């Protein structure tokens, strides 16, 4: 087990795009925040090698080392300071980002944790998910896909915790973004996108997907709130990479060629789930799929279980 790198409280993240609708790339300050931001994504990426590495078995080590991991970001408050406002968002949407891989990282491998790593990272778990949710307290940040995404910290949190109160609070996070969904399909935020509309509707799916999964291993089925919603936004994005006639035609612009990777993942999942998982056997063809901040391997968690058994 490496030792973790060092986790600072605060994040001085700064945005790259320039353009109102956010579709535009400086690639030099892409640049700069990938460096800027590279412990944050290296913890995260971490974490998750080490949780699917526990996943296959034989290997408690691995488990072991996700949580030294966990704890040493724990103790030193790593992501709980300031964050820095430069651009854009970009550090609160690392800060959700984070708490994503982080808490579903602990999880994943809680079931090796012992008494005094639980009460440190569950600490900073329930911390984190009270700082990632107070700032979308203020209206002005408009609820986006980054929205959905800070469901997910807030919720592997709530199940890994037994916090229902925090269960009730993503359960909030997930029916607002299927709320959001038009009778069509669109997510009029993630439309207006132009030519990253489909990569944008593709990357909001994960979160509302991934959230709904979580919730069945706390035997209630999130999946059938206005039940239709999800399923039609899944069938555009899996159509769009299949013919991006819709997508160009909603948005105004030819969108980017992409094909699905990392987040696209959710549909190892939702294929399951389906009432037509063929139009998703495209995109299940481009993986294996990865996303630290989703858990790390999404194909194989989708038949293994988000949480391996404890041996």
């Amino acid at each position: 087990c490496p030792a973790p790198p060092p986790g600072s409280p605060d994040i001085r993240a700064i945005g790259y795009y320039t353009d109102a609708a956010r579709s535009v790339i400086d690639p030099r300050l892409k640049t700069q925040n990938d460096a800027a931001v590279k412990p944050l994504n290296a913890f995260a990426a971490h974490v998750a090698k080490f949780a699917d590495a526990y996943a296959k078995g034989a290997d408690e080590a691995a488990g072991r080392c996700a949580l030294t991991w966990l704890d040493a970001w724990a103790r030193s408050g790593a992501m709980l300071g300031r964050m820095a406002h430069v651009n854009n968002d970009q550090s609160d949407y690392m800060r959700q980002w984070t708490h994503g891989a982080a808490a579903m990282a602990y999880l994943r491998t809680q079931a090796l944790a012992s008494e005094q790593q639980r009460t440190d990272i569950e600490t900073w778990l329930k911390r984190l998910s009270a700082a990632n949710l107070a700032y979308w307290d203020n209206p002005k940040h408009k609820r986006n896909l980054h929205y959905y995404w800070t469901g997910v910290g807030i919720m592997a949190t709530a199940v890994a915790t037994r916090d229902d109160t925090l269960l009730n609070t993503a359960q909030g996070i997930y029916r607002a973004g299927i709320d959001a969904i038009e009778p069509d399909g669109r997510l009029p935020m993630e439309m207006a996108r132009k030519r990253l509309a489909l990569h944008y509707h593709d990357y909001a799916t994960a979160p509302l997907v991934l959230m709904a999964e979580m919730a069945r291993l706390q035997g209630e089925d999130w999946y059938t709130y206005r039940q239709g919603a999800l399923e039609r936004l899944a069938a555009r994005v899996a159509d769009g990479y299949r013919d991006p006639s819709w997508f160009n035609t909603q948005s105004g612009a030819v969108q980017e060629t992409a094909t699905p990777k990392a987040s696209s993942g959710w549909v190892e999942f939702y294929r399951l789930r389906s009432p037509d998982p063929m139009r998703f056997d495209a995109m299940h063809a481009a993986g294996p799929f990865q996303d630290p901040r989703m858990g790390g391997n999404l194909t194989l968690m989708a038949q293994e279980g988000i949480v391996p058994l404890p041996q």
